């Protein structure tokens, strides 16, 4: 058996979806799935690794993002003879995801499950893709997020959310890379048909969103076109991507 | 009492400040200070606890808020004969805080440390209080927070933030209870002279604040009276309360 500590929720999900979950003895705080990880200790963040926290778990290898840090912690772990493995989390494309899944499957010696997972996902996304092709006008949309105590921000090009919106058949109206805070005027002028937000933000009352500059004067709000998605499914590219793509696709073209 | 799992950031700080940090084996997601807790296993939000995540840590006692985690979990923790200690969180007042510091020092068998902490805190807060009376003009303020993945919300009555603004000598313009999302008109009506936000909200540049409905039309914004504060110092009443209060006071009345 192998002892693995993974830092990066998305990576933990991929590793479990490949039947290698059994080898995981630790995760970071951004890991919240699958449900069985709840029995594992959660230490640090991939953006803020803990040398002591990770080593206290006697890991054989550490799997995380290439830009995980601090870098000095990765050095420490390698000095401690720990096998550190990193994957690029940028760009947020299917090509990079599949490549990452494959790099993982190989590293963990489960290439078959790797290829299978890739197949399953691509096929499901493919269905939606053909279903969308049917339509004639990609729905102009936008995703607004609040994470890390930040003011609400619009998902830009390059973001995971943008990739998911595209795979679902929507055209992202944001014309900036990554996330940016939009003034009321900019949000209203973007004039998307639909606006997507997280369930975490909406909670039990749609009125909570009134503090988002300009959202109340958008066509989408007036026309009741405010879709809700689970924040845990739009921050990374995991095995559940097909699920959120499908769901999102239904809400973009109801009935 | 030998192996403690704390669910509640400020409670963790009080425990460490009272010299019992060694007995801590696990903390919750809202725990981020002191730095030595980073290497420890973290469970979920104290309001969404899992028997699994806590029990796996072999705790003797779980210290948290009277309204913490699902009741089914606490009952499961009790079934395992785990000593669950709860403190009142609701009255966000210095009286309740001191009463909590003493209850904690009691359960931790560190009474003299508790009394020493209450004394050091009270002396520094009273001093700010007399320096405030030395002032010559009251200040109307408001605190805006982004919690979890929620929209911008204004700290109202009964909130920790409101208690700190008061202690700092400012008058809170919000009169609603706890936290609520303000529309631009509401924020404009509130008419805050000064606005406090978190450093996590401003981070790079205060232009990220433009997505907060109505903020650019307030006096605080036009006159550049926007103060920043670490989120971790404004969500709980801990041993660093005097520091935040003094820092906030110093910014409300510069030089």
């Amino acid at each position: 058996a192998e002892r693995i500590v993974v830092a990066g929720g998305s990576l933990t999900e991929l590793i479990y979806a490949m039947g290698a979950g059994e080898r995981v003895v630790g995760v970071d705080e951004t890991t919240s799935y699958p449900p069985e990880t709840a029995k594992l200790p959660h230490i640090g963040y991939w953006k803020q690794l803990s040398s002591e926290g990770i080593l206290s778990l006697r890991p054989d290898s550490v799997i995380t993002w290439q830009d995980a840090g601090p870098q000095i912690v990765l050095d420490q772990l390698r000095a401690q003879k720990v096998n550190v493995v990193t994957l690029p989390r940028v760009p947020a494309t299917l090509e990079q995801m599949y490549a990452n899944i494959r790099q993982l499957a190989k590293t963990l010696q489960v290439p078959e499950q790797g290829d299978a997972l890739v197949t399953q996902i691509n096929q499901r996304l493919e269905r939606v893709q053909q279903n969308v092709a049917a339509k004639k006008a990609p729905v102009k949309a936008m995703f607004i997020l609040s994470a890390g105590g930040s003011a609400p921000q619009v998902a830009g090009k390059g973001s995971v959310a943008d990739a998911i919106l595209s795979l679902a058949g929507a055209e992202n109206v944001a014309t900036h890379q990554q996330y940016k805070s939009y003034s009321a005027e900019s949000l209203i002028a973007a004039n998307p048909e639909v606006i997507v937000v997280t369930s975490q933000m909406v909670d039990g009352d749609i009125n909570r969103l009134r503090s988002i500059a300009g959202i109340t004067h958008t066509a989408a709000w007036k026309n009741q076109r405010i879709i809700t998605v689970d924040q845990n499914l739009i921050l990374g590219m995991g095995p559940r991507i097909a699920d959120v793509v499908e769901s999102l696709h239904q809400q973009l073209w109801p009935q």
